[PDB]
Order: C-alpha cells, then sequence, then structure tokens
C-alpha cells in the first residue's frame, strides 16, 4: 500500500546534503540517498522544498510523506514520528572567525552571538544550555541566513552539522575566513544518533520499503560510491 507518489520533504539550504544548484534543481547527498531508494523501491517520488523547522509539522500533518534533510534520530523526535535505519551519522560543532578562540562552552560564549537553525538538535541544546544562561542565541529559517549573518558579522559564531559546515561553507567561497571552533560536541540526549527517513509511526509498509532500498544500496557498494561525489571520510559513522 506504498502511495503511488511518495512526497519527500527537505531543507534545499543544507550543502552538501540538500541544496539547490543554479538552476533551482535539488542536489546533495540527501537527494541522491532519497532517489536511490525511490528507485529500488519502484516508487515515484516528489521532492518539496520547506524551512526545515516545518518539515515534521508537514509531516504529520500528512503535506508530505517523508522527511530526508539529515533529520536526526533521537528520542524526543520518536515520540512523535518514526525513522527508517540511519543513513549517515551528523556530529555538531561551532565555527567561528579564523584564529578565534571560541569553544562551545558557556564560559567561551558568554556575550557572544550564536546561531543556530530553527527546529533543529542544535537549537535545542544552544538553548538549553547556552540561551537560558545569558548567551545570545539566534534562531534562523534556514542555515543559509546564519552564514550570511556570520560572514556579515551579526554572530559571532554558529552550531550546526560539522559535515554540512565543513563541506558546505569552510570549503566554499564565503568560509575562507573561518574556522572550526573548538572540538565537536558530543551529547546523548540532543543530538541522537544519525540521520534517517522521518515517516509517521503508523506508515510501517512506507518504513519498510525505506529500510530494504537503504540496505540493499549499502550491500552493493552504491552507498560508498554516492558517498565518495562529497566525502572523503566514513560519512556513516559506526
Ligand atoms: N536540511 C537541513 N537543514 N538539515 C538540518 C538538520 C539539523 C539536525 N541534524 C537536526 O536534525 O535537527
Amino acid at each position: 500500500a506504498l502511495p503511488q507518489t511518495v512526497r519527500i520533504g527537505t531543507d534545499t539550504t543544507y550543502a552538501p546534503f540538500s541544496s539547490k544548484d543554479a538552476k533551482g534543481e535539488f542536489i546533495g547527498f540527501d537527494i541522491d540517498l532519497g532517489n536511490e531508494m525511490c528507485k529500488r523501491m519502484q516508487v515515484k517520488c516528489t521532492w518539496v522544498a520547506s524551512d526545515f523547522d516545518a518539515l515534521i509539522p508537514s509531516l504529520k500533518a500528512k503535506k508530505i510523506d517523508a522527511i530526508i534533510s539529515s533529520l536526526s534520530i533521537t528520542d524526543k523526535r520518536q515520540q512523535e514520528i518514526a525513522f527508517s535505519d540511519k543513513l549517515y551519522a551528523a556530529d555538531s560543532r561551532l565555527i567561528a572567525a579564523k584564529g578565534s578562540p571560541i569553544q562551545p562552552t558557556l564560559e567561551s560564549l558568554k556575550g557572544k552571538h550564536v546561531g543556530v537553525l530553527q527546529g533543529s538538535t542544535q537549537e535545542a541544546y544552544a538553548n538549553d544550555n547556552w540561551r537560558t544562561k545569558g548567551v545570545d542565541v539566534v534562531a534562523y529559517a534556514n542555515q543559509d541566513l546564519i552564514y550570511s549573518d556570520l560572514t556579515a558579522g551579526r554572530l559571532d559564531a554558529a552550531l550546526q552539522a560539522e559535515v554540512a559546515a565543513s563541506e558546505g561553507f569552510l570549503k566554499q567561497p564565503a568560509g575562507k575566513e573561518y574556522a572550526f571552533a573548538g572540538p565537536s560536541v558530543k551529547d546523548k540526549k540532543y543530538f541522537g544518533d544519525g540521520t534517517g527517513v522521518g515517516l509517521r509511526k503508523d506508515d510501517t509498509e512506507l518504513k519498510a520499503a525505506f529500510d530494504k532500498a537503504l540496505t540493499e544500496l549499502r550491500q552493493d557498494g552504491t552507498y560508498d560510491k554516492m558517498a565518495k561525489k562529497y566525502f572523503d571520510f566514513n560519512v556513516y559513522g559506526d
């Protein structure tokens, strides 16, 4: 009972996972994964762009059928929605101006303005640990606004996925003056364990079909060859 067309929501402002090229086409590792899974599922798929914080609400409202948007698999989210098996890992890390003394600690970030994606696990962490304790945490509709406000000096630092920042900003023209500030931050509760396809809890058949296609594309080496387009390391993690 899979839909004739699976509607997949994604936030196209998170290179190299999900973004738009110059003529508006969806590109990145999430898009590649989704399209490959849809192929093996033998279903048509329609990509739907949305701000990140609108994805889970759109899913719950059945305006989309799935989310592939670096969606972290967390205990909290598992109470509202279901997930496919892990698509890849996604650690979190701060960036700031090169040579910045900033570390991902309250003491370091006091007085600093820190940008986070609204609706993200990074926002959850930053709100609880930093915002409550006086740090000017600013939440943004999308990650592109964060990068812009950073380079415009409205932000001192920003918290997002390590790989997104690296491949999508630090290794891009806009980020040549910026670097990681401190190590990545582990936090079981807030950050979860990898990303997955977000799905409605009752769509058992759809989850089975994604899980099946995902295992198959990992079995035959397609995952690693697709990954190699973007990463020279183990993006899957454990
Ligand atoms: N396409 C995106 N904007 N992805 C952002 C994901 C941020 C983080 N992994 C989360 O699940 O909250």
